[PDB]
């Protein structure tokens, strides 16, 4: 694998933690390890089905009379 | 903003190409720049519904119609 190894920069030189398979003058890239995570954003609370929603229940009396003559 | 440092590992030491003024035993991770390995071709094509999965021959009983009097 393309392995990472840790090293301790002593006095101006990087001294490994465990040996490296490299030769003299081998070129590599190194960085000071970081911490913390980035920022996170979440979708705000919405109206859920469990919330009180009114229904449209109509009611008529169904009139069925007739004026006579 | 962290940079990536480059160093040359000579005789078991990592010697940067850009001098750093940090502590003795400062913590860093090393990366060895790697080449990518390509892929080959996967599996052949499958059989779909419109591809006709098997034979499509069935017996027609032909026309017998109706007879009356």
């Amino acid at each position: 694998m393309p392995k990472i190894i840790e090293a301790v920069y002593e006095n101006g030189v990087f001294k490994p933690l465990q040996k490296v398979d490299l030769k003299e003058g081998e070129r590599v890239k190194i960085k000071l390890e970081l911490k913390v995570e980035p920022i996170d954003l979440g979708e705000p609370v919405s109206v859920e089905e469990i919330k009180k929603i009114r229904d449209g229940t109509w009611m008529s009396s169904l009139e069925h009379h007739h004026h006579h003559h």
